[PDB]
């Protein structure tokens, strides 16, 4: 079987092998010129066989979030996807896993070596990765944009790109050996946050039967369309001039206005807003009202989510910790200190990491887990502690990605943690276990197997811990944020 496949827009040529690889397939018209800050449009068909051996351009974003990219460059023309599939896969044969990378809604790319879909696809799945608009080009509101809009709204173009990629998968999975009725969307960090927000979106209906959320940031403050559009008008009231501005120039201009320190009480500088169309309300209100798609969900966190966000401001003394508490929480500094005391159990760095991880990840994961149980969804939960046996620190943000994808190659942001010689045998064993469980979730809607007992979170808050020594074990009841938080 040759590495040529017919998409609904025409044929593409990928790379041959036991797993066929296709790269740089367009899934929407290039969102350039008049199509900047518009919903993604259907791409145009082509004749003959289009090359699909090289990744497409990355979307514009923070440079440090694409360090190590395998793509040839950066462009607004960036709505491209990549497909891995077992060679000789028949139409409708395999389930599909559609990856959503995280980059804080500020950057990132699918063309990372640790997002290569070969090891997953070899276990019997069709793996899809794709780029979506991000930063000011993917998340931006403006009164003129709302005026020109068919829905009268603006913003959230990156989420619309996620949805367009999922629609492409619906239309094209069979041609690449996949089953559109067995689609699992999975993502990490901001990607998992996007998946979680889309679980409250009426626009996601019928685009996936399963969702895996790895460290999503949910129940966080979100800007309203009114405030975001006012901000956009303050950037420039003339929408035409904004659209005639070079993308690197506008990206740099917006980046200069970003806060150097992260205020937990504020919305992300660029990210999803309550536009009323993609997200008719905050995810907290949707949770409360039961506006959740009760799809199959696998959700979880890592042991020490906050450690990766610490930064460089001094955090060594109780004075430093008190100053941080005052700066971030004002008159509630004493209450937060009571909930998170420096009593000798942890360092100031460890306590700031606890606070950050609870506020930005663990609380939202608990809330979504409980609401999914409440709505009758099939829901499983995990905590990835990692292999700490050799004195390794508990897993922080991003650490679990190589254990899911199976590509043990160090990242450029220093997040993946294993010895310079390479991963330990326990690391590879834990990776096999976890990746097989993910594949089982995609295949059967259930991460349990004949060697891994994993009851749903609805049963006694059961939570699978991927603990030390390459082993996994269920804990009931599972992780819980402090009640005072």
């Amino acid at each position: 079987d040759f590495p040529v496949r017919r998409t609904d827009l025409g044929q593409v040529q990928g790379l041959a092998g036991d797993v066929m690889s296709f790269r740089g397939i367009p899934y929407a018209a290039p969102p350039v010129g008049g199509l900047r800050w518009k919903p993604p449009q259907h791409a145009r068909p082509w004749a003959g066989v289009r090359p699909a051996t090289q990744f497409g351009s990355d979307c514009f974003g923070a440079a440090y979030l694409r360090k190590g990219s395998l793509a040839p460059g950066v462009s607004e023309d960036c709505l491209y996807l990549n497909v891995w599939a077992p060679s000789g896969a028949k139409p409708g044969q395999y389930p599909v896993m559609v990856w959503v990378y995280g980059g804080g809604f500020a950057g990132g790319t699918a063309a990372m070596p640790y997002y290569d879909g070969e090891a997953l696809a070899r276990q019997g799945v069709v793996v899809v990765t794709f780029n979506y608009r991000t930063n000011i080009l993917g998340f931006f509101a403006h009164p003129g944009l709302s005026r020109e809009s068919p829905t009268g709204t603006s913003g959230n173009y990156g989420l619309l790109d996620i949805l367009a990629a999922l629609r492409w998968v619906q239309s094209n999975a069979r041609a690449f050996g996949g089953d559109p009725g067995r689609v699992t969307v999975f993502g990490e960090s901001a990607g998992a946050s996007a998946i979680g927000l889309l679980l409250t979106s009426p626009l996601s209906k019928g685009l996936f039967r399963g969702a895996i959320l790895e460290s999503p940031g949910l129940t966080r403050p979100l800007a309203t369309l009114a405030d975001s559009a006012a901000s956009g008008e303050r950037l420039d009231a003339d929408l035409s001039r904004l659209r005639s501005t070079d993308p690197a120039t506008l990206m740099a201009r917006a980046d200069a206005a970003r806060p150097a320190s992260r205020d937990l009480r504020r919305p992300r500088p660029t990210g999803p807003i309550v536009d009323g169309h993609v997200l008719p309300q905050t995810d907290s209100a949707a949770i409360a009202a039961g506006q959740l798609a009760p799809v199959r969900v696998l959700i979880g966190t890592n042991a020490d989510e906050g450690r990766a966000f610490l930064g460089r401001a001094p955090m060594e003394t109780p004075a430093d910790y008190q100053a941080y508490l005052e700066a971030q929480f004002g008159d509630q500094a004493a209450a937060v200190a009571a909930c998170y005391p420096l009593d000798g159990r942890a360092t100031p760095k460890e306590m700031v990491a606890r606070i950050f991880g609870d506020n930005q990840f663990n609380r939202g994961v608990s809330a979504f887990s409980e609401a999914l149980v409440r709505q009758g969804a099939p829901v499983w939960r995990y905590q990835f502690n990692g292999n700490t046996e050799g004195g390794r620190a508990p897993a922080t943000h991003g650490a679990e990605i190589p254990y899911v994808f199976g590509v043990f190659k160090l990242d450029e942001l220093g997040l993946f943690d294993w010895p310079p010689e390479g991963p330990t045998p326990a690391d590879r064993a834990l990776g096999q276990l976890m990746s097989s469980a993910w594949v089982r979730f995609a295949k059967n809607g259930d991460p349990a197997g004949d060697a891994l007992t994993w009851p749903a979170y609805s049963t006694g808050k059961s939570t699978m811990t991927f603990g030390p020594e390459g082993r996994a074990a269920v804990v009931s009841p599972g992780p819980s944020i402090p009640p005072c938080a």
